[PDB]
């Protein structure tokens, strides 16, 4: 009812355990910004704490393309086709509000307007021809140089050279 301005909601801190070939490569950690992008945002999170009793533990980085991005978040399928959200099978594009400035920003994949589920992606680089299309909902704040190592398993076509897994997640207290 009064005119106001809110203040920013509070952001969730998340984390992601990373395994290469089978040799632990360390931990990315993550901001979400559900101050933006609360339904986006809230999604990844429960898929990282596997609340709901799903979610991204065990599932892999399938297809990383250097110089551009490292996508991920199959944990249905298994091979690149799958994926769900806590809200069901796919949901709207929240906003387009963020978008793709440069590298370690957490974007989710789509097939199209209004498909998101839970595949998501972190850039290497500007994708700003991404803007728009995909909801861009998080940053790295940690682990920049694991997200490197991610980058460097790529191939031009995408097929990783080595499995690259997400060993564990979670969510920060």
């Amino acid at each position: 009812g009064e005119p106001i301005a809110k203040k920013a909601r509070s952001n969730p801190q998340v984390y992601m355990d990373i395994k290469i070939g089978n040799k632990p490569a360390g931990r990315i950690q993550m901001l979400l910004r559900s101050d933006v992008v609360p339904m986006t945002a809230e999604n990844f999170r429960c898929l990282c704490t596997h609340e709901k009793g799903f979610g991204f533990k065990g599932s892999s980085f399938h297809r990383i393309i250097p110089q551009f991005m490292c996508q991920g978040g199959d944990f249905t399928n298994h091979n690149g086709t799958g994926g769900k959200s806590i809200y069901g099978k796919k949901f709207d594009d929240e906003n387009f509000i963020l978008k793709h400035t440069g590298p370690g920003l957490l974007s989710m994949a789509n097939s199209g307007p209004n498909t998101n589920g839970s595949q998501f992606f972190l850039t290497c680089d500007k994708t700003d021809w991404l803007d728009g299309k995909h909801v861009v909902f998080g940053e790295v704040t940690e682990g920049l140089d694991v997200l490197r190592q991610i980058e460097a398993q790529g191939s031009k076509d995408g097929k990783p050279k080595q499995k690259v897994i997400i060993a564990d997640c979670g969510e920060y207290v």
